[PDB]
């Protein structure tokens, strides 16, 4: 069974003031300034639970969008016919070959 | 000058080859262990590119709105006076109520 | 004792009530999410039981095959007379051909 | 791109023999000593190939199916209600209970 | 003082009760298999004792006879007059000429 | 094709000068300094080859026996009637009595 941890987001006079009373708080004096906050916490994905002064998150719906979307990915690349790459004897070569063709990359392998 | 890393996703014979061609390959019977593949690749951060045999990924768009998106969230909690909580002098147990009071569930705090 | 390490899977709203109780919850949707949740757990070893809502798992049994049949596996080369690779000066390369007149693929040594 | 890793279970005399030779062999004196030797190297994770002399492999197709049922079994346990283990708080005295009706089995937790 | 690790090896649906009790349970099916089990545990090494289903050891001394036989060791080499290596300025030269001179191998140091 | 790794076992100032020479030389100054390093460099696991300085090894069969057939065995326990251990209601200690009442020892378990 597993620490529940929480984080709370409030302005910063206020955060202090958890931090003191020993909780986790994050200063913050705008929203947008919050919910970059937020996404660093999910990142970092230690929480249940982020209470957030409710002026600091005025569309929780929104902030819970946007969050998910700062995620940086891979490209994704689908192919047909990976098969016929042991054809012939320069696989890296071939994929080098066949990634360049497609995205213009000389993807830097 | 960063390294590019590029993993494959094909069928299992298909990822031994790339394999033994000295490439990540990593071999997927479906759709679904395709995308979950995406995800350890992504968790463990990388890759700059994924190729992927097409008949396991006809769709990079949706598959990259899962990775945004899978994951599991906190609950996220907007709170009306976190202020008040310094009124008395239990932070901790004001704060446990206010998650009770308001979500119902009890946390572990 | 050593300790019985539980994993849940269930709707998100739940799974989100498990983690606040101090459980070890997961939120899917569906069946396929479920299963692609299921893969990236199985391989991280340390769950003992998993409970997953009857909704999401119309089949224990099957789930199970999925899974087993998702493993990664190396190329496997019964080989006779490996030990006539010493009758030479080259055992290396030796190995290289045997691969190829075998399988076909000119492993990189 | 990386490197591409091969393994060679044979008699111990002959695995020593690889050894010196540069390459990665093992030694076994029984198929089972070899199917054990599978799992561990598969359980590792880095060779793309696996030789193994012949008279150490009484049956590859076999050997291959072990290896894919060897992922070792996480028990699984579909549930009718999980939403309603937040009818009363103590969600893990539910869970344990549960558990124990179902799978006829205490568990720890 | 320090807890006595012990293992326990039965059929695979005990091996998994015994898990699910907090304790070591390994699953195996046949005398060979289990023996397998016995060796990997023991080079592995940190248990005082392995209770084994007698159906899966039926021959314990004989058991005990083999796990001390599947130990991989490195070839052992006695030279007489190792300093005389130190009189012509190629010591690793000279040392692979010397094994080389004693067991027909050169190894790539 | 990976790096043969081999170690030289000799008198202290030989030892020593086989690694100001690079290679990876072990000071003994008694043939029970010679076994112990043999068993220190047989668990670490990668060596293909230990060269012994003749005058520190009176018996090398008798080396490679002591190898083999000396390291600290775990004690193996056959038992009848391990499926009985959960028709109780408390395996740990249905366990911890079973061993006892076997071997006589009350292990701490
Ligand atoms: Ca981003
Ligand atoms: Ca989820
Ligand atoms: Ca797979
Ligand atoms: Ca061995």
């Amino acid at each position: 069974m597993v620490p529940v941890r929480m984080a709370v987001i409030a302005d910063p006079e206020t955060a202090q003031g958890f931090r003191l009373a020993g909780l986790e708080g994050y200063g913050a004096s705008s929203a947008e300034e919050a919910q970059s906050l937020l996404e660093t916490l999910v990142e970092r994905g230690g929480y249940a639970l982020v209470a957030v002064d409710e002026a600091l998150l005025p569309d929780p719906e929104r902030a819970v969008e946007r969050l998910m979307r700062g995620r940086d990915l891979p490209v994704l690349l689908p192919i047909a016919g990976l098969k016929e790459a042991f054809q012939g004897h320069d696989v890296e070569g071939y994929m080098r070959e066949l990634v360049r063709k497609t995205i213009g990359f000389d993807i830097k392998l």
